Formats: structure tokens, C-alpha cells, sequence
């Protein structure tokens, strides 16, 4: 079985020189990778209890980039049933196909194992930050003039019935305001709200919706994007995905998502506390139903003596209550838009916020690094924030990632330089996520996995 | 003046262009005694989506709920007092629950204030001109309509079913015309929905076909986009078949048999038999028999004749829909050989039996000729009545209230006939499409 | 002969099968001629002829009917003319306007001549409604910016280059024009303002022709026009122009400018109106001062200075006029805003019934007007404008030339300095060689 | 107030913060004089000037700055002229071809110039002018995916009569009533006629997409504002590049009366067309004009049957007097374009596989040297001696009329041009022909011929 799919909402006016670029890149290594994302791609929607069995069962896929003068297209062979309709693929997987043609082969593939594009220094802060807005134009995701309404929804890949009712819910209210979704793209958290949004939006007879699924190469080659995602933009790695977030933001939603929600807050703690950054608008809102109280609570509690009282100007949690989330996200967006105006900044990307270069680079929880945390009071916030979501995500890869246990095997326990307040504030919020069983550790008790000296 | 909850709320979707005239003929309607069935639809239409019950949730819990139609030298207005909260957004009202309001306005209080209806040829001309009021008929529009029938009480089987057959429906870019109530009315479209945006489909067109004495106890779902309201049964049901470029009939109750026996009753009219109408009975795998019993029924009473009309399809949701989508060409070009519309099917006869409305009085119900020896669209048509006097008796107040002051209705009629129609609504009882759960439904009917 | 089929564009596309049975009717009824020779004015839109008459003269061979066709209308042109077809298909704007004259002239003339009191007032002012939206001529929601533009339909050099000047003005200001449809003064404004929404890349242009079923019958739509709408009689038409426009401009028009002025000072004038925003403004070349002073001088003499409040003066200055007309707009919106109005359709304007009347010029009738400064000034100038009819008809037009000359003089009933200043005005029009004949047919 | 600030309109609406310092450096560099001129004449358009070289002196004190905010570019007016503007603010048309000029002066120069450090060195210089060509044309968001073929290009002289700029105003009628779209050099004359034509014909079909390109390059524009008519203006950045991307974006070609330059440009066609490459592609010429016109088209015939042989006549037509077959003609054409786009996969809106010989691509300097190492043989392949008959064209005129070539001529004597005797006296005849019917002027009275056989 094979079919000719022609491009749909990008990939639709190459150059030449272009599409010989893009049949180059199809043949080299980045094949497996551009493979697995397209055969993602059109298992979106496809209902499945395991995602990676279900990619497991069309070994016999396979796609070529095929030149024609006036540009490209997409042969499938043996390409999942599911996504055709009498014989034609379904627009939605289609698009979907050609964004991943976009970003893997003609981004991704200039970037990985060897920078072409011209002077571009990934090492380098500003370019960094122009790049992803370079990715997130060419992904045609930017509209000039439009006023501020994008709510960016981060939570867990894999939550209960409870939760998944109660984000379904604020994606409903954020719907019946007019409001448009970002997520991570995947299931759980990053589905329900789009979910719900898109009920909202058929009952207000909004015809604009805008389900934007930002993910990255290693994730959406495992993971079918949801089937709400209508702009699927795949940006090159973890950092630069985050910076995305955070400057497309007009708000942002945190549902309950284990230990990588504190890492998460405190990343944009870190950001939102720079003194930097005191006159950004950017609200954030941390809910979960009722039986998530004490998740945030742990949270909260650990946050505050650690940054700080001021921490609390920042963010606010918001209990079983979606229409009250959602309420204050849209009374917010005016502001958004006065701030933009007020800094001459761009209505859908944010520029003028800072997010300072340790931000933007990888963090390798090497026994070393893990010490030169300075882990102390005396820390500007924005800094100790930083260091902390760096430690807590090192102490956590100690317990529950291999090569995290296997640093801790070799070498013994993190020797962490830290105030011994801030550091009994961690083993409270870490055995607060054990007690919780929101935090599941191979074996019986928690390990510390790190002692406080130099 | 009490406390009370207010708001005016200004034309969406019709109602934006009236004259001054035309207004003042509004306020005079909208405080007539049609003011009771006035305000009962205005708030069924405004608990739209909501999950309970109907009727112990409609006027019960919103005794204090009033409408007003308010003049302006521009046009209408309506004030809402003590409307259901849900209806409103940080105080404002849910678009779509705003343009039902004012198709509400549009057909109950602007259709009658304007309203020889015993002339074949007027009532089709009044449904035609409903219609295009109503912007339902598209100037070029391709035949892509398609209309399903089915029952208000299903179980979530059947939901289940004719949500994917919507689905299929929908990416087939296909748009769904129902009876705009609860249950196989309302899961064909959201299953399209979800098509329609896989798709990137942006004309959903989701018609909601309705009448007074239904709306008013049985809110919209929320998928409806279009509410009509005709005049009576008979009209919606003239309505439905004159749109419709392909009909679907889901398991239901007696509504969807009247539908059914209204169906065959034109499609096998000789005058019809060149007419384009693709029909399929389809349903989950656990309703074969169903299936059989209404397959028996049906040739029974009509012939085996019958069968050249519909076709049955057992649990095969993407052949439905296959079918379908295969259909609207040859629909379309049968409208281009006997000179027809593609949104409007002028060429169908409908009989008068089938046209004139019919009271479903006592002595009416009694009056039925359900004999095997009439001719095969006499018989139809009186079978017609039949089902639907068993629905107002079941659902309307009319009929209730006619059931609580002289009994149940009495039918009669050939033996080998009563008995297949008295098994036939003991299967709708026993598998629960008379009623929705909750109390055990006592038969407004007595077969002898 | 030549036989082509039209399929409907704008108008009568969604017909019932009783709607279609009437047009058939209708059309081969006596009205049959009407609607011959309106469909083959329009067919002979933007041609290039001196005479209309002579024009409409040569195609004796054509005639149209109207089909049923996939349950709705076609229309069947027999000999059309050739300039109204490129490669065998009919031009989309003679296309539409075919239509709007089906619409108009068989649709609706055809019909009303049933509750409908055409002597009610209200029922006049609700038919004009009527009729414009059938044409989907009132749009929902849309801020004010239509300026009506009357003015002769035959003009100088200098007069059509100067309201082309001020459409071009209107124009690049993003406001739309409704004209009497016809040439002239009724084309330039339109040709102006097209060249000034191209430079602002204004894609919405609307330029709507309103005419009556006698004028058009004789005289093609000019090229401009995209909504053509025909108002069933001049006084209908009249009241149309006042209730879609949010501004008016009035060029050069000979001594019916007299009338057209009288018309709406009788209208804005009306304490009725007292709280409505209707900008007017009378303007023309630097070559139009005599003419606009004469004017003036009438008005203030026989209605008083308070007229002035009703109306604005400018000479060769078209940005200046288009500047006024873009500056008010949000002005007659806030204006509608208050009263409850609708945005497309002024309803609050009170137009007195006689307004809404035709007046034959009739000894008897010329007679009952009460021309004294003492009526109401509202009243004065209706009546006003009535014996304006009258007696430039009794001095240019053949029946009410030999009405005098076989009955009398008009023998009219008014005070002696307001019958003064008409002369004054007839003098000055005639010696100003703006009236071409001065025979005052009064008495007092 | 005699400083006014301009947001963009069209394009230059989403640049990154990279790119606003690049062209606020380009426009501080020596291109800043190229800017500031063709912003100039862009307000100038629609003027009523009889010299636009006198009527672009009057701004001695106009200027022009680029602006930068967080979100992008505005452009700083200092002392524009007035006519430009409404009450205030400017005409919407000129604001558009105003950031035209800054994308296409600034913004692809400064594209230009920031190449790989290691280049592709088996990669034709002509294949990179094409996709340039190709990248100007889809930056300036010209060419439309799955539009269906309906751009007529005009050619024709800037000055022409009453008479010829009526014909051509009837061409464009005619055209625009079959709803083809028109693309010019953007000038007046010829190049403006067309496009008046056409607009009036588009209204009375009610097509609404009109699409008026002008089509120039920076030196022209410099000097010469563009009409009134244009409403895409895009400025290539040579004469090389404006012909091609003329050929590239043309389903149809009519050339009107042009005096002498017409026979280059007829040439430069023919040397396309006739290049055995091309002989399956699909793209009708007509030469048209009044009818006094006639003899310049038959002299015009003459050359081309008689020096490139009666089979150029395949490729181009006469018609003369008959604006409505005109353009009946070239509405018939258009299906058959897209058929011919259709069978080879080309592009609708972009003609990649016409194949546009590298000298064509390439200036040519009327040096003596130059002048004669042209063949003018007619054992030649036709192509190319096509192309060197308009070398030899240009260079022969510019002798005879161009300063700087009747001041090389008496320097350093008659051109000395080595090619066959009939040949030479074809070209003899017609500039002889064109000078008798005054088409041609030459400083003096005595047409003195400025070449000399070897
Ligand atoms: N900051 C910002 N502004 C944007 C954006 N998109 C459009 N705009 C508009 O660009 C205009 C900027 O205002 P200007 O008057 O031209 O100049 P400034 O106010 O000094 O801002 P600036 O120096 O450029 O940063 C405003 O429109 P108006 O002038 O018509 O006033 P309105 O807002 O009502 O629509 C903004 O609405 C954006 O993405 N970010
Ligand atoms: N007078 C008038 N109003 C019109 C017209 N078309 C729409 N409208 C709108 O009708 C709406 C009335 O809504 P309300 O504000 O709740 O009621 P009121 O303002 O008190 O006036 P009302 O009682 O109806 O006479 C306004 O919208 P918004 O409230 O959202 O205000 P906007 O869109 O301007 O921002 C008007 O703008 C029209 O042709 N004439
Ligand atoms: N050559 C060309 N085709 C274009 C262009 N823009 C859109 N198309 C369409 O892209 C599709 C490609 O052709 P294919 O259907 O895949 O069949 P092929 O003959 O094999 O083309 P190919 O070999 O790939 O070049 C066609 O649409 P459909 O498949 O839907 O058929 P339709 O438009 O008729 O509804 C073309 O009409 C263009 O600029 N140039
Ligand atoms: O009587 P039932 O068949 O159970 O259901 C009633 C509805 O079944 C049909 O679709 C009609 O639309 C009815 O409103
Ligand atoms: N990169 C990333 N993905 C997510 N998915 C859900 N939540 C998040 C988040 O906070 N960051
Ligand atoms: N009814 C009417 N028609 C016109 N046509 C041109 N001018 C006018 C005018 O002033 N009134
Ligand atoms: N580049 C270019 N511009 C023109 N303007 C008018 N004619 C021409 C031509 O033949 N080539």
C-alpha cells in the first residue's frame, strides 16, 4: 500500500534548492527519527492503552520525500488505515505530517550534529531566543495583530479519572472564553484541557481555535500528538521548548504532574522573580480538584521557605474551582495586552522577558556540578531558584532514573554545598511526594542520595 | 420591584433586520396567550446542555424565570429575568443558547403572528417559507444533508453506535439534521463534530428540527447550531423529508416509528418512484432483532415491496457512511433530471393523509383504518397516526392531558396487525425507549 | 433569434414555487412593457451614446422572458445587446442589476399595486424598509458612512470633474455613495470615490443607484452602480435617500436643487427633528457661488437664518467637503446610539405625510397652499417647494404651460415679499442661464 | 506635524530582534542615499509632475529612519511630502509599497551577504540566480499556492501617446473583464494603461482579487515613482533578475509599442522560447498595439523572419487593433498553461522548468572588445544568436544615442562587428526604418550608423 500525500499549511512553496536539501537529509541518519515522528503523527487518535505497542505494530511503515518541480511530497507506505477516508488521508494527520517534515528534516536537520543554518551560535543566549522565534514563524504560529489569548497548560502525561474530569473542566471554561490552548501535546493533562476548550469553543461559536502541541523530536517519536492538536510545532530540545513556552504564554495553567511539576514552577519562578522581570504580566495559576489540596500544599510550603514570602506574588493556587481559573485567565488577558503595549512588545511573542542563559543551556547532575550549587539564603532568589529546581531534579534522577542511580551507585551521595534549613525544606516536599505516592521509588523507603557537606 | 436577575440580550443569527411594524406585531404576540408556550421554550432553550431530567428540571426549579420582548426604533430585544445561570458566561449568554433564543422568537412568536393551511399546496409552501426564513435552504450548496432518526432513551451501546456513525458522517465532510433532542438526536453530531474538525470542515451545519409541544419539555442538545421549530408534527415531518438528501434511522420508540411508517408512506407512493432517496436502518450488533421484529412489522402490514425502499445495516458505522457520501452524487443528479433544487426536494408528493394534521383525539384514535385491505400508502399513513397519537399521549400536553381525563387510547383494527403492533411496543416498553429511567411508563394505549 | 439564459446574481435566488407562478404571471401581464424596457436599459449599461433615447431606440427586436428552471427563475433574453456579453457570458454587474430589476419591477411593483395602505404613512415609511432590506441593501452592525449625492444629470466639464474630486475626497476616506444611479452628477462622485478605496485599499465599496421605474425605463444605470435599487415612485425614492443616508451632499441641479433643498430643510426644519444629525452640504465649482448665493439668499428669506442650522455652503474645496462628511460620521453614530436606531436605516426622522405624497400642479391645488411667514416654517416650506413645482412647470413644462394659457394664471394665495423672493430665485436661475425658458403665472 | 512614524503594512510585520538590528546597520551603511530615494519616490506616487527627476529635487530636506521596537521595525518620515497623506495619516497604497522598499532594498540586500562559510562548490551560478529569483518573489508573498494561472505580464514604452495609451488602456480592459491579473515595470505609459484598464473591467465582473504587480529594480524606482496602480510592488536587484522573474511569473506575455527597446525585449524572449529546452512549454507572446502601429510591428516581423528564420513566428503573434481578441486569446491560453504546469509538475504561480540560458542571466557591457567577440552567423544556433543580436542591439543603439557610447565611439572609433553581410542589413533596415518612422531619435538629423563590418 502505497500513496502520494501533496503538503497542507506548510511545506507548500519550496524552492529548488530546498527540496534537494530535504531529500539529503531524509537519507541520513536523522531517517529513524523522521520515521518514527511521521508514523506518530498519523497514529493521532488511534485508541490504544500502550502508545509504544501501538507504533510497534506497523514495522512495515515507511516514508520517502519525493521531488517534483514544484516542490515536495510525501510517499507512505504502509501507512496506518486508520488515517485514511476512503482512500484519502484525513486533513488533520496530514497537516500533522508535513509539520514534522518542517521542523525534523528542514529545522531540526540543519541543527543536529552540525549547525548549517548561517552564523547561527547555539551557544549563544540572543540567538538562541531569535531562533525559537524563528521556529515558531516558520511554523506560522505568530499572527501579527492578534490580541493576547493563549493559555499555555502544563500537567502530567499520565493522571486519574478525577483529574482528568477537572482539567477537562478549565479547558471547558477557558473555551467559553474565547480563550486558545498550548500543552505539551501529549496525553493526560496536555489533552483534557484542549478537550474541553474545544466543547467551549463550539458553544460560543468561536471558529478560530488554536490547539498548539509543543513537543520535541525525542518525545513525539514515541508518542502520538493528541488528536485535538491543530498547530503541531516540534522545537529542537527540552530548553528550547520551555523558552517557547514561556514567551508564546499569555497565561499558564499547572495541573497536578508529580515531581516535575516543582520543577517546573520552580523553572518559572526562576524566570518570574528576576528583578529583570518586575513589570512582566504573566499569570500563573497552579489547581487541581480537591484531592490535589495537599499536593500543592507540600508545594507551596516548600516554595515559600525557601524563596520567600514574595514567592507568593508570583503564583496562586486555585482549588476545585474551574470556572474561577478560567475567570481570572481571561480577565488577565487585557493586561497582557497593556504590558505588551506598554514595553512596544510583540502581541504573541515575548521579548522583553529575560530568561537568563543558565536557563537556556542543559544540566548535566554530575556529582560536580550537583556541588557547585550554592544552596544558600544569602542567594539573590531568582538565582537560588534556579540552583534549586537544578538540585531537586538531580536528587530525583538519584532515586528514579537509571543513570541517575547509576552515578549514585559509582560515586556514593551527592555532596550538596546548602543552608541545612533549605535543605530539611526538601526532604519535607520529597517525602511529601513519597507519602503522597505522587513520587513512586524503585524499592521500599526514599533515599536521600545526598549529603549536605563540600 | 423584587430582586431579580436581569439582562437584555440583543438578535444573533435571525431577527436583526425587522421592521417597526413587524416589531410591534411581536410585543402584541409575546404577551397573547401564547406567552405560556413562549416562555416555556425560551427556557428549555436556555437549559440546553445541562444534565437533569427534563421537565422536573425545566419550569420547577425556574418558577421565577419571565421574558419580555423589549421595542427599540432599531428592532427586538429580549429580557431574560431570572434565567437559568448556567446559560451565561461572567454574565453574559453562551452564544449558541443566544441564537436558539432568537430562532425561538423567529418561529414560535414571528411564524404564528403571521399564521388556507388545509390546501396541500399552502402547507408546503409555508414549510418552504419556515425554511428560507430560517437561512436553512443555501443558494448552490452540493447535497451533503443528512437526516437521523432515532430514539430519545437509548443505552449508551446504542449512544456509543450512532456517535462513531457520525463520526464517519463527519469525515465524510456530511452535515446531520435531527430532531434536535437528547440520545440518537444528539449523538450523530457530536461523533460529526469530531469528524468535521478532523477534517478541517468549517461549515458544521448541525439542524435541529423540532416542533412547540416537544421543545417546550425537551431542551436542544448543545450540538444544535440550527433550531427550527415547524408549526406541528406534521410539519416537521414534511420538513425533514424535503431537506434530506439521505436519512439514517437509528433503534428508537414511537417517534421514530411514526417517522419510519411516514417514510415508507411516501417513498412508496407510485408517484414517487423515480424519486432519489438513499434510507438506512442501521444500529450496534445487540439490535438485530430489533431490527427483525421492525423488518416483520413493516412488510407485514406493507408488503415485501417495502424492502425496495431501506436497507439495513447491523454494526458497520463506517458502511453507513460510505454509502451515504456514495449517495449525494446520484441525489444530485436525480435533482438535476426531474429539474428539482438541491436544498429543497419539490418533486417528493406527499398525500394529503400525510400532510392535513391530525388530532390525536379519542375518537380520531379510534377512527383508524388498520385493515389489510386499503391501499398500501392509506394503510401507511393511518399507521402514521397511530404512532403518533401514542406520542402526544406519552410526551405532549395535549395528549396527557387527554389521557388523564378519558383513558388510554383505544385502537382497533385487523387482528393479525394489532397483534404485531402490540409486540412491537412491548419491545420499545421492555427495552426502555418509551420514557427515560426513572418510574415505569404506563401505556396511554389499548390494542384490541 | 439570439437567445441566451441568465441564472439569478444577488437577488431572487431562493423563489417558492407560488413566488416563480407569479413572476410568470406578472411578467405576461400588461406590466410586461415596464419590465422590457427597464431589463433593456440596464442591459445597455456604460455604453457609449449621446442620446439614452435614441440609444434604447434600436433594439426593437429584443424582448425577455421569465423561465422556471431547477424550481427557481432564469431569465431569457432575446436580442440582447452584444456590449453586455464578453466571450458569450453575461457581465456580473448587468447580471445583477437584470435581477434587481426583476426583483423591483415584477417582485414588488408588480404586487403591491394586502393589509398594505398606501395612504398610511406608516405603512409608506415600513414599505421603503421593506423593500430596501428584500434589496439586502441594510446591513447589521455597520458603522455610518454612506453619503447620498445629488446633482443634475447633465453637468459641465468643470461640475463633473469637481464631484469627481469630491469622490475621490469621500472615497479615501473610506466613505460608500448612493446616487440617483444615472449620469452626470449621479456618476462622478461614484467614479471618485472607486479611485480613492483602490488607494486605501478599501475593498468594501458600495455605490448604490436608487432610482423609480419611469427613470430607469429610459435611462441606463451608469457603470458605476453595485446595488441597484428601484423605489416604486419618486416620493418613495425620496424618502429612501433620507433614511439610508448618514450625510448628504448636494451639487449643481438646475431649479430642482430648489426643490431638493426645500424637500429636506421641510424635513430638518420639522421640531420633530430637532435632536437629528443629518449633515448637509450644497458645493460645486468655484463657477457654483452665484447659483449656491441665490439659493441661499431664498432660503434664509422665506424660512428665516434658522435654516442655516440645516445646511453648510462650501465652493471648490473637496477635501473640505469630504473632511465634514468623514468627521460626522461618528457623530450620526452616536446620534443612533441614542435614540435606539438602527445604524442602516434612520427610523426616528419624522417625514410629514404630504412629503410622502405626490402633488399635481393643478389650478385647484396650486391654490390651497398657504405661502405666508406665518405658518409653522415646516410647513411653509413644503408647501413651498409644492408651488415650486408649479410654477416653474407653468413657465417649461407643455401641460402646465397651456394650463395657463387655457385656464389662468396659478392664481396663487401667498404673502407678497415671500411670492417676491420666488421670483427673485426664478429670476436669478434664468439670468444666471442655470433656467433656460420669465412668465410669473400668480396672482396673490 | 513634519515627523511621522509608519508601523508596517504587508510585509516586514514579523521580524526577529536579528533581523531589525540588520537592517537598522544597512540602513546607517552606503545603501542609506539608495533607500531614502526609493522611499521618496514611492510617496511621490500618483503626482501630477511632468519631470518625476524635477518633482524628487523639491525634497531636498526629506529623510528617512529606521525605527526599532521590542516587537519589529517602524519607519521614521522626516519632511515626507504631504500628498501622501489623509488628514494625518498615510494613504494605505503607499504605506504598503513603502516597507516593499525596505524589504527589498534593505532587508535582501542584507540576505544577501550573509552566506555559508563553506560553500557548495558543484552548484551553478545559474541555478543559485533562479532560486534567488524564486526567494525574492515568495518573501515578497507573490507567488499563491494552487492559484490558478491568471497573470498577464506588459510590457511597453514608459512614453507613449494618447492614442497608444488608450489602445493599451482597452487592452487592459478587455483583459481584466476575462478576470486575468497584470504585472508591469510598474512605470507609466505602457506600464501604467493596462492596469487602469484592467481595474475598471474587474469591477464590473466584481472580482475582488485584483493583483497589479510592478515589477522593477532599484535604479528605476530611484528615479521614476511606480503608478498608481500597483498594488504589489516588489524591486528585483538588477535588470538580469527583473527579466527573469518577468518570464518566471508570466502565464502570458503582450508587448506594445516601445520604440527601440521593444526589439531587445523581443529578442530576449525569443532567445527563451526558441532555446530547443523550451519547445514543450506553454507561454503566448502577443504583440499588439493601434493601428498606426502596423508598420513598427512589420518592421519588427521582418528582422526576426529574416535573421532568425519564419519559425520564430511560432512562438509570438501580431495583432494589431483588436484589443478584445487580445484578450480572448490570452484567457484562452490560460488553461492551457496550467495543463502544461500541470503535466510536469511545475509550479502554477512560479515556471521552474523553462530553462533561461546563464548569458541571459548575465549583464553585458558594450565594450568595443565586447562588441566584437559577438557572432552574428547565421550557421549560429538560433538561441544564441538571438541573444547576440540583442547584444549587439543594445550596444549598436546605445552608440548612436547614449552619452557614454557616442563618447566610446569617437574615442575609439565604429563599433568593428565581425558577422554576416545579410544579417548586419536586416539590422541596418530596421533602425533605419524605425529613425523614418520616427520611432527612433538619434542626437543630430543624419542617422549615422555607428558599426562597422569584419
Ligand atoms: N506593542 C504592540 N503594538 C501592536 C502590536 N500589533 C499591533 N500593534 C499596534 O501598533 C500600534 C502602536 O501604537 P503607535 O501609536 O503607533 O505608537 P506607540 O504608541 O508609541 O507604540 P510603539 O512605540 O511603537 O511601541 C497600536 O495600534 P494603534 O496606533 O492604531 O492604536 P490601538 O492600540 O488602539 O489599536 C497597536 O495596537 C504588537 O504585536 N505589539
Ligand atoms: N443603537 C444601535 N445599536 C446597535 C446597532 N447594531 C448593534 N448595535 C449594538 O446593540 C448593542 C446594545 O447592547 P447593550 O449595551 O447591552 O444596550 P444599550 O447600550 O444600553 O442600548 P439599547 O438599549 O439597546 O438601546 C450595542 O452593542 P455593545 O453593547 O456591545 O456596544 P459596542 O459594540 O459599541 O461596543 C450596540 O453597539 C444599531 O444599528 N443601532
Ligand atoms: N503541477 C501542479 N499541481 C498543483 C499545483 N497546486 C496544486 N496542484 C495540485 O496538486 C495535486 C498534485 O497532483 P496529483 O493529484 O497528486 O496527481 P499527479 O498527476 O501524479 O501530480 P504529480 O505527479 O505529483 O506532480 C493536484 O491536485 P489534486 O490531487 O487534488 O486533483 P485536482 O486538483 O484536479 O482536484 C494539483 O491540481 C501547482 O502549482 N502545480
Ligand atoms: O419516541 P422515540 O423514538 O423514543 O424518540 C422520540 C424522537 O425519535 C425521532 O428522532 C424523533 O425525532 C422523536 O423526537
Ligand atoms: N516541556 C514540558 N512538557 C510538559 N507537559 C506537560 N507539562 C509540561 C511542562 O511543564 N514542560
Ligand atoms: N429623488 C432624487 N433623485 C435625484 N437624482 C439626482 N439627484 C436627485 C435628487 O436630488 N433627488
Ligand atoms: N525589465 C523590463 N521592463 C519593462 N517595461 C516595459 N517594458 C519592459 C521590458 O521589456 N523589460
Amino acid at each position: 500500500a502505497i500513496t502520494h500525500i501533496s503538503p497542507l499549511g506548510s511545506m507548500d512553496m519550496l524552492s529548488q534548492l530546498e527540496v534537494d536539501m530535504l531529500k539529503r537529509t531524509a537519507s541520513s541518519d536523522l531517517y529513524q527519527l523522521f520515521r518514527n515522528c511521521s508514523l506518530a503523527v498519523l497514529n493521532s487518535g488511534s485508541l490504544t492503552d500502550n502508545s509504544k505497542e501501538l507504533l510497534s505494530r506497523f514495522e512495515n511503515f515507511d516514508i520517502n520525500v519525493l521531488r517534483r518541480e514544484r516542490g515536495v511530497k510525501l510517499e507512505l507506505i504502509n501507512p496506518p488505515e486508520e488515517a485514511f477516508v476512503d482512500g484519502r488521508i484525513i486533513r488533520a494527520l496530514q497537516a500533522n505530517l508535513f509539520a514534522v517534515l518542517r521542523d525534523i528534516l528542514f529545522v531540526y536537520g540543519q541543527i543536529h550534529n552540525t549547525v548549517r543554518f548561517p552564523n547561527l551560535n547555539l551557544d549563544n543566549s540572543v540567538h538562541i531566543t531569535n531562533l525559537v522565534f524563528s521556529i515558531l514563524r516558520n511554523a506560522r504560529a505568530l499572527h501579527v495583530g492578534e490580541a493576547p489569548n493563549m493559555v499555555v497548560c502544563w500537567g502530567g502525561h499520565s493522571i486519574n479519572e478525577n483529574e482528568y474530569l477537572y482539567a477537562r473542566r478549565v479547558g471547558n471554561q477557558l473555551g467559553l472564553r474565547e480563550l486558545n490552548i498550548c500543552t505539551g501535546c501529549g496525553p493526560g493533562a496536555m489533552e483534557a484541557p484542549m478537550k474541553g476548550a474545544a466543547v467551549g469553543h463550539a458553544q460560543q461559536r468561536y471558529k478560530d481555535s488554536r490547539f498548539i502541541g509543543m513537543t520535541e523530536p525525542s518525545i513525539i517519536a514515541a508518542e502520538p500528538p493528541n488528536p485535538l492538536v491543530n498547530e503541531l510545532i516540534i522545537m529542537p530540545d527540552i530548553e528550547k521548548r520551555l523558552e517557547a513556552f514561556v514567551r508564546i504564554a499569555h497565561g499558564i495553567i499547572i495541573f497536578p504532574g508529580g515531581v516535575g511539576t516543582a520543577e517546573e514552577l520552580l523553572y518559572l519562578l526562576g524566570i518570574l522573580m528576576n528583578p529583570a522581570n518586575k513589570d512582566q504580566v504573566l499569570p500563573l495559576i497552579l489547581t487541581g480538584p480537591k484531592e490535589s489540596a495537599d499536593y500543592f500544599r507540600v508545594l507551596d510550603e516548600f516554595v515559600v521557605h525557601t524563596l520567600g514570602e514574595n514567592a507568593r506574588r508570583h503564583y496562586r493556587i486555585i482549588i476545585d474551582d474551574a470556572a474561577e481559573v478560567a475567570r481570572q485567565m481571561k480577565k488577565s488577558m487585557p493586561l497582557v495586552k497593556e504590558n505588551r503595549r506598554d514595553t512596544g512588545d510583540a502581541y504573541s511573542f515575548n521579548w522583553s522577558m529575560r530568561i537568563a542563559p543558565d536557563l537556556q543551556m542543559p544540566f548535566e547532575p554530575s556529582h560536580e556540578n550537583m556541588a557547585n550549587l550554592k544552596l544558600y539564603p544569602d542567594q539573590p532568589v531568582e538565582v537560588l531558584a534556579a540552583d534549586l529546581r537544578r538540585a531537586f531534579s538531580g536528587i530525583v534522577a538519584g532515586n528514579v532514573k537509571e543513570v541517575g542511580i547509576r552515578a549514585i551507585e559509582e560515586f556514593g551521595p551527592y555532596k550538596i554545598n546548602g543552608d541545612k534549613e533549605i535543605m530539611r525544606r526538601m526532604d519535607d516536599l520529597l517525602q511529601g511526594f513519597v507519602a503522597q505516592h505522587r513520587m513512586k521509588l524503585p524499592g521500599s523507603a526514599y533515599i536521600p542520595c545526598y549529603e549536605i557537606c563540600t
